[PDB]
């Protein structure tokens, strides 16, 4: 199955002109927990953001331009990206905006972190209809010594 994993500020903001103005190691740990030992598909901007390959995951970059790093797999279409994942139980789509938009219709599961930050968004998560999704997990957390904002983890399954 295909799943999307994303961190959403208020108004579904997922990306800004520059790095997001928060420090959420707990969210990064959640991201890692839920992507480890699964193939991850990302777009080129997200690849640049991360800086290097995500450890312990097959990294697949969806882009129309040729690849500039040999440590990851470069593909040019959605179907090629899926094919490159092979026969696995779950493929994780990790953004950004355009990649989420292309994979949402195929997705059966969303792993969302909702962050209590009001920011001006450059890119947004797709406008999904809550009516069509069932929350099967929710966990709320306050800001703390290591995390700059309150955040809530949710797992949705398509109804
Ligand atoms: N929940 C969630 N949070 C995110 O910040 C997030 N970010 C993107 C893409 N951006 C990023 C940026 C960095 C790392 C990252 O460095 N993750 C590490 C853990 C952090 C660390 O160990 O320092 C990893 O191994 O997964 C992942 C995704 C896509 N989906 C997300 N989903
Ligand atoms: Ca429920
Ligand atoms: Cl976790
Ligand atoms: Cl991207
Ligand atoms: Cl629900």
């Amino acid at each position: 199955m295909i799943s999307l994993i994303a961190a959403l500020a208020v108004d579904r903001v997922i990306g800004m002109e520059n790095a997001m103005p928060w420090n959420l190691p707990a969210d990064l740990a959640w991201f890692k927990r839920n992507t480890l030992d699964k193939p991850v598909i990302m777009g080129r901007h997200t690849w640049e953001s991360i800086g290097r390959p995500l450890p312990g995951r097959k990294n697949i970059i969806l882009s129309s331009q040729p690849g500039t790093d040999d440590r990851v797999t470069w593909v040019k279409s959605v179907d090629e990206a899926i094919a490159a994942c092979g026969d696995v139980p779950e493929i994780m789509v990790i953004g950004g905006g355009r990649v989420y938009e292309q994979f949402l219709p195929k997705a059966q599961k969303l792993y969302l972190t909702h962050i209590d930050a009001e920011v001006e968004g450059d890119t947004h998560f797709p406008d999904y209809e809550p009516d069509d999704w069932e929350s099967v997990f929710s966990e709320f957390h306050d800001a703390d010594a290591q995390n700059s904002h309150s955040y809530c983890f949710e797992i949705l399954e398509r109804r």
